[PDB]
């Protein structure tokens, strides 16, 4: 599967049209990915018939949400579900960079049948393994988006293996990050996992202000296969 | 008037508490503000007694919007509007880099009640002076959010005067980016606008990711007024 992110209305077209399985919908490359307002998520809804998973993230300064922006997103998620998106995008962190367990209970408490990705925050948790020993707890989580630690993807190969084993199918695995060309395939086979998520990799001078060039995310999508 | 960026409700609580009378509503201060969630949106004109200004705009690639993005604009600002807002902040550009009349009256046609901003897209315009005669022609656009043009903002504020001439008590300026403790006093006296817009000048550590810090922004209110 090939997942990718989506920042404006031409994204999400030129995803579904190049061969795109799966769109993460953005605000903000730059700042990694937050929530899309109201009209974006449902107009991106009704663009395209792929599965549409939005961000749901109210700004990039730390992952430790206080329970006033806690309670947002939870309204942000019953609104995305209203508005017929395939899944949200999520994570929080405590105090000890590790996952926090009853801030997630709240947030999946409004979620009723859409996947739940726990996102890249989940690679700032001491042991991603650990990490995902924990995550497998929580029933509605269906997807959890990583790159199996901080540095480059490539050197955390063996992490992702461990928590691919350690989610034992339970949950799906989607790498996100330094994803390319040539890692992809070299990515997805070494450890085993069977989704990509890319952003720059598949626009013009792998700027996130160009458009999608369709010609780059077949390519992956070949690759894939 | 000092106007205040907000990226979280912290920051908007922060606002109030430090004497503050407005906010721009954004998220991703990198990319110049996006339109936020409803959330974020709904739980921000909750939490305080300040009017909002919001941000309208679905991405920084452009101030040129499809159709269907103008839609999806006009979608937002009927949101923002039944969310209580008091103005919303937005721009659009055609093909010669002027104000995208049609385009903009579109998006004008559902606005009701509340203020409308047309920011720093006048910016790029090689004589905002010129833009200023235009959004006369529309009487729902209340307020002008510029700089100058491009360029340094003390070094722009002859273009800032000019500016201020045509406006006969019909649009309100805001001054913009760039603005400083240093700077600030001179760029209102000097052109006889009285309203100032202010992001990470403060902001604890100069940054977008920090929170505000209250005597920054009191200090701010107590050298305009
Ligand atoms: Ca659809
Ligand atoms: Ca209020
Ligand atoms: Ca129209």
């Amino acid at each position: 599967m090939l997942e990718v992110i989506a920042t404006c209305l031409e994204d999400v077209k030129r995803i579904e049209r190049a061969g795109g399985k799966r769109i993460e919908l953005i605000s903000s490359y730059t700042e990694g990915g937050l929530t899309p307002s109201y009209a974006f998520i449902k107009k991106a809804v009704e663009a395209v018939q792929i599965p549409i998973h939005v961000m749901i993230r109210p700004h990039a300064k730390s992952f430790t949400y206080t329970e006033e922006e806690i309670e947002m997103m939870k309204e942000d998620i019953v609104v995305a579900q209203k508005l017929g998106v395939a899944g949200v995008v999520l994570g929080v962190l405590n105090e000890r960079n590790e996952v926090a367990e009853e801030k997630l209970a709240d947030l999946l408490s409004v979620v009723d049948g859409i996947n739940v990705t726990y996102h890249r925050a989940i690679d700032d948790i001491e042991n991603p393994v650990e990490a995902m020993r924990t995550l497998k707890k929580f029933h509605k989580v269906t997807h959890v988006l990583t790159s199996g630690g901080q540095g480059n993807i490539v050197d955390n190969i063996p992490v992702l293996t461990d928590m691919q084993k350690i989610s034992d199918g339970q949950i799906q695995l989607v790498v996100g990050a330094g994803v390319t060309k040539e890692n992809i395939k070299q990515l997805l086979n070494e450890t085993g996992i069977s989704q990509a998520h890319v952003g720059t990799a598949v626009r013009e001078g792998k700027s996130c202000f160009a458009e999608i060039d369709l010609n780059l995310v077949q390519e992956l999508v070949q690759i894939i296969q």
